[PDB]
This record gives structure tokens, C-alpha cells and sequence, in this order.
């Protein structure tokens, strides 16, 4: 009836693409009882992602306070306003252009050694155990764990201190949920205060002594310009890298995986050249998405026709990104895991040249794009080549939510024989 509380749904927390589909067909502007605005096609959300900035404004103060009225005036709530994915042109284009300078394609290809490392260290503590024929929960001891490495390894931190980050995250988010009780709103700004003072000690102790990372990179000099982030818009910026990924990667991982133990006729991508792994990752990518729905919000700056349905000035349009990666005006066959669909094209690009919309579109554009793929085109070819025998050990447990498509449990065996 409502579609996020469709989509939310345990059954759409499963298999979401049937009712995706009459979405698509039926209701492609749907105006949910909230008043906001869902669209589902792979055209009108491609239009709504490159119309962000002229047609489509970001939140104001007032949009985020009517959004997470609970918090409106909390230390929590302009943090995530802070963070890059909450603003507009001009602040935005600046903010951008400035991580952009240094977190690079060369910064980003510099971490697949240490990529492969930790994905070694981490299947190696668990190879006794499988091969005692044991079952393994690999998005707790693997998907979760890959990604808050690799940040650790990006920003120049411990890991004991990436792990209490993350566990900053989750108290943070659970206090921006709109039923948020008080007692989960002064963990958040706890938590808050904690992230800017930790992050405070990090930028004050790189510009002491600088080391090859990223965090030393933003706090030092630049030879063209003598434009940088701010202290303020450091630790945003910091922060809000560590938000974009913080349950993504996780679930791109787990989505990998399950595609490779469901289809293992496509694991041949995964053992060929670097063109062949990118194109199986793309794939991965165009099936499943870990929000679902978009969190950015789009609010209109006028009034908006798509067909005859009016969106009026001022309301909030999501996106539902997986939807329009299924559409068949997009993707022929939309059901069909193919990964030649990506062969040898640009990232993202369709081989008909239809774009995979996973990462967005426009200036809002995933960040961390490349990291993701390069996270996972690294660790899916080590994993497949260690345990060449890994099958799915029972039915993998979702995480229950209302925004976002995560797994509690990915259990994975040996195929073993007496
Ligand atoms: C597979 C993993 C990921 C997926 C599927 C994903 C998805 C997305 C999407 C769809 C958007 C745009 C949302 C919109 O336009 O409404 C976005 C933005 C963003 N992502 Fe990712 N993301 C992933 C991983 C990461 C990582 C590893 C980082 C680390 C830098 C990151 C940082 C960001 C940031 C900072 C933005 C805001 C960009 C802006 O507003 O200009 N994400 N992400």
C-alpha cells in the first residue's frame, strides 16, 4: 500500500524484484502516505539523478529537521548534515573537488596489496575449521571485516581504533531512526562527540608527523592550490567516507559470494584477467543493491511533471536503485546473472550502453566507487582460489531493517566427502 513499508517487508527484505516490477509498471511515481516520492524505472530515476542541482536541491534545515524530527537540533544530526552527500552546489562542488585531488585512482590502486593481505589473514584463520568440515558465518568474520581494514589502512589508523569507529556508526544511526528513544538519542551525541574529538586527534597528529596515507595527504601542502578542507570539514569529510562505506562494501561482498556459491558457472570470470573479474563484479552490482532505496534526499524546486503526475514544489523524490538496474528497457533479460553484460565496457556501462546505476548518477556520484570494486575484484579471486570447494551451508539471515539490505549471517561450508 505504502511502498518503503512494502519494500521493508520481510518477503521484499528477500526477494523485492516481483513487486519491483509491478512498481515499475503500475505505479512508476509513486507518492507514498508520507508524501514522498519513489520512482522505479531505470529512465525517470537516470533523469531524477542527473536533473540533482538544477531541478532537484538538497535538504535544507528544515528538510532534515522535518526528516529526523527527533533530532533536529542535535550534535549528531549536524554532523550527518555536514558529511558531503547532504549538500548542494556551489559548498558541494568545492568539497568534492578537494577530497577528490587526493583520494585518487593512484590512492585507491595503492591499497590492492594490502587488500589481498588481510583477505589472506582473515580466510587463513578460518581454514582449519572448514576443513574440520565446520560451518562459517563469512559476513561476520570476513564481509564485515574487509572493509573497516581497508579504511583503517586508507586514513592511517589502528584497528583497534577503526572497530571503535564503527561501533560509534551504529550508535550514531540508531539515534537518527525516527523512533529513536532519548535514551538512543544521548548515546548518539556521545558517540558524536567522540568521533569529532577522535578525529580531531588524528588530523592534529598526521600534521605532526605525516605518513603516506590519506589523512596526511589532506592535512598537508598542496603545490597548485592553497585550497583545502577545513579542521570542520575534514572531520565531515572523514566521517562521511566512513558512513558511505560503512555497510555497503559488506553487502556487496555477501552479494558477490552468493552469487558465486548460486551460479558457480559464472566463477570462470573470477579466475580470468583483470577485464574478466571487473565484469563479474559489475554484474554483482546490477543484481542487488544494499539500500535499496535512495537516502539522499531530492527535494523540488518547482513543480515537476513525469507523465501527468505532478510532484509539487518542495517534495522529497527517492530512487529506487535496484529497481531500475532490473528494468528490461535497460537490461534485457533484467533476471539473468551475465556478467558479459559488462565485458570489456566502461565500469558501469552496458555493452548495449545502458548505465548500472548502483553508484548513482550525477554529482552525487558514489565516492568511494572504485574502492568498492577494487576491494572486491581483489578479495573474490583470493577467496574462490582458497577453498575452489566453499558451498552455502544453510540459508543466509537477513538483517532486518527499514532503510538498508544487509545479511546477519552468510553460512558457508566445504563440500566435503567421508
Ligand atoms: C558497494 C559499495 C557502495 C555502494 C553500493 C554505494 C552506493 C552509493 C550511492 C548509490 C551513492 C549516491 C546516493 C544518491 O545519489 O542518492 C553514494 C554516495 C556516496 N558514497 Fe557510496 N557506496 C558504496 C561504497 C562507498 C565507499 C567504499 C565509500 C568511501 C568513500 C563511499 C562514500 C560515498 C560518499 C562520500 C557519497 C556521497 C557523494 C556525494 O554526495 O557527492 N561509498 N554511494
Amino acid at each position: 500500500r505504502d511502498a518503503f513499508a512494502a519494500l521493508a517487508a520481510p518477503e521484499n527484505n528477500s526477494n523485492p524484484y516481483e513487486y519491483m516490477r509491478w512498481l515499475r509498471e503500475h505505479d512508476p511515481v509513486h507518492r507514498s502516505a508520507s508524501g514522498i516520492f519513489l520512482l522505479s524505472r531505470h529512465a525517470d530515476i537516470y533523469w531524477a539523478l542527473k536533473a540533482t542541482g538544477d531541478t532537484f536541491r538538497g535538504p535544507s534545515a528544515g528538510d532534515l529537521a522535518r526528516l529526523f524530527p527527533r533530532a533536529a537540533i542535535s550534535r549528531s544530526l549536524n554532523l550527518l548534515a555536514s558529511t558531503l552527500a547532504m549538500k548542494e552546489p556551489p559548498t558541494h562542488t568545492r568539497l568534492r573537488r578537494l577530497i577528490s585531488r587526493d583520494f585518487t585512482v593512484r590512492q585507491i590502486d595503492s591499497l590492492r596489496p594490502s587488500i589481498v593481505q588481510v583477505t589472506q589473514t582473515r580466510l587463513g584463520n578460518i581454514a582449519s575449521s572448514l576443513e574440520k568440515g565446520h560451518v562459517v558465518n563469512l559476513h561476520e568474520v570476513f564481509s564485515v571485516v574487509l572493509p573497516m581494514l581497508i579504511f583503517a589502512e586508507l586514513f592511517g589508523m589502528t584497528q583497534a581504533d577503526i572497530f571503535e569507529l564503527a561501533a560509534s556508526i551504529r550508535t550514531i544511526l540508531e539515534g537518527l531512526n525516527p523512533h529513536a528513544s532519548d535514551e538512543q538519542l544521548a548515546a548518539s551525541d556521545a558517540a558524536s562527540l567522540e568521533v569529532e574529538r577522535y578525529f580531531e586527534g588524528l588530523i592534529e597528529k598526521k600534521r605532526r608527523e605525516p605518513q603516506s596515507d590519506l589523512v596526511s595527504v589532506l592535512v598537508s601542502t598542496h603545490d597548485d592550490d592553497d585550497d583545502k578542507l577545513s579542521d570542520t570539514e575534514l572531520i565531515s569529510m572523514l566521517w562521511g567516507i566512513l558512513l558511505g562505506g560503512f555497510a555497503t562494501t559488506a553487502a556487496m561482498i555477501d552479494h558477490a559470494i552468493l552469487d558465486m556459491l548460486a551460479f558457480p558457472e559464472q566463477r570462470r570470470w573470477l579466475e580470468g584477467d583483470a577485464a574478466s573479474v571487473k565484469a563479474f563484479i559489475e554484474e554483482v552490482l546490477r543484481y542487488d543493491a544494499p539500500a535499496m532505496f535512495s537516502s539522499i534526499p531530492r527535494i523540488a524546486q518547482y513543480d515537476i511533471t513525469i507523465g501527468d503526475v505532478t510532484i509539487p514544489e518542495g517534495a522529497d523524490v527517492r530512487v529506487l536503485l535496484a529497481s531500475g538496474n532490473r528494468d528490461p528497457a535497460a537490461f534485457p533479460d533484467p533476471d539473468r546473472f551475465d556478467p558479459s553484460r559488462f565485458h570489456g565496457t566502461a565500469p558501469g556501462m552496458s555493452t548495449y550502453g545502458h548505465v548500472l546505476l548502483s553508484f548513482g548518477h550525477g554529482i552525487h556520484f558514489c565516492l568511494g566507487a572504485q574502492l568498492a570494486r577494487v576491494q572486491l575484484a581483489e578479495c573474490l579471486p583470493v577467496i574462490n582460489a582458497r577453498f575452489p570447494h566453499l558451498v552455502l551451508a544453510g540459508d543466509p539471515v537477513r538483517e532486518p531493517s527499514a532503510f538498508l539490505r544487509t545479511f546477519r549471517s552468510l553460512p558457508v561450508r566445504l563440500d566435503t566427502s567421508g
